[PDB]
């Protein structure tokens, strides 16, 4: 179970936007580090409502599995705080947030060897989760956190973690998962009781979209009532302006979940391109 942490050593601080029934902080946590030095930290706070506890349980057991599956590429959960009102994930801060908004402030400065780089470390993760049978459940490039940027001298790559899983899809209203076309998957708007590893394949897909597009938005013009019609025509994504990982997106999105490639088969092709 995760460590328990004090509202007393907990310090909130500006808000970090919104999601669906959880608000998000920067705040700073103080603790007693390595070898006794007391240290404050940065951190994220992720905020649910005890009183929504069906939301909660899902999105703290979600974060727990995950959090039991240390990796490079999986973002370090401290703890949770509970002491008020509040159930409180405690979360590494990252210095550059997530990738959507990362991409529409640098789109003109990003070229495609930043994309395919960042398309093959969240395929790793994406391998490592397949591994160990794990389901996400809601790949998006707002769930993709930038640890560290490139670095245009020494040649370092940039360096990206993926987000915890959050609330599933499965407990969650119907409309909120057709507002979330085309990253939840066909099947799953048929019956979210789909929710499987062919899930994350489809919705990795959309992502590599989203990372090819400067952070735009898949399908943003289309309302709720449009974006099921899109999967009821059985439509695919345009290719993106940078199209090289556009065969890739669309055999990634494939109607038939059976079909779509392992991420052992997505790593292998994106190290041929
Ligand atoms: N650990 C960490 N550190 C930082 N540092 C940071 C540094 C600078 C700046 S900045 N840009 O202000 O300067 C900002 C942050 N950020 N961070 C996060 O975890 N952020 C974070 C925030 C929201 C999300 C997130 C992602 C998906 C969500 O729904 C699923 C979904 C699926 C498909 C389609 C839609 C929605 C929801 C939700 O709806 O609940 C929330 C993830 C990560």
């Amino acid at each position: 179970v995760f460590h328990k942490i004090r509202n007393e050593d907990l310090i909130f601080n500006e808000s970090l936007g919104q999601g669906t029934f959880t608000k998000i902080f920067k705040g700073v946590r103080r603790e007693v580090g390595d070898y006794g030095q007391l240290h404050e930290t940065e951190v994220l706070l992720k905020v649910l409502d005890k009183a929504h506890r069906n939301y909660s349980e899902s999105f703290f057991e979600a974060a727990s599995m995950m959090s039991k599956l240390s990796h490079k590429h999986l973002v370090l959960n401290y703890g949770v705080c509970v002491c008020g009102d509040e159930n409180i994930l405690v979360q590494e801060f990252v210095k550059f947030g997530s990738l959507d908004t990362y991409l529409k402030k640098n789109k003109n400065c990003i070229n495609i060897l930043w994309k395919l780089e960042v398309a093959k470390q969240l395929a790793a993760a994406m391998h490592f989760l397949e591994e160990n049978t794990l389901i996400h459940g809601n790949v998006c490039a707002k769930n993709i956190l930038l640890i560290r940027e490139e670095d245009r001298k020494t040649g370092n790559p940039p360096f990206i973690k993926l987000s915890d899983p959050g609330i599933s899809i499965t407990v969650l209203p119907k409309d909120i998962l057709q507002e979330r076309i085309p990253w939840v998957p066909p099947e799953c708007i048929e019956n979210p009781k789909n929710l499987n590893l062919a899930t994350d394949k489809w919705s990795f897909g959309t992502t590599l979209w989203e990372i090819c597009s400067g952070g735009d938005k898949p399908l943003s013009a289309l309302d709720s009532q449009r974006k099921l019609q899109f999967y009821e025509d059985r439509h695919q994504l345009p290719a993106p302006k940078a199209a090289e990982l556009a065969n890739l997106i669309n055999n990634c999105m494939d109607y038939e979940p059976d079909h779509r490639p392992s991420f052992r088969a997505i790593i292998r092709d994106l190290n041929s391109l």
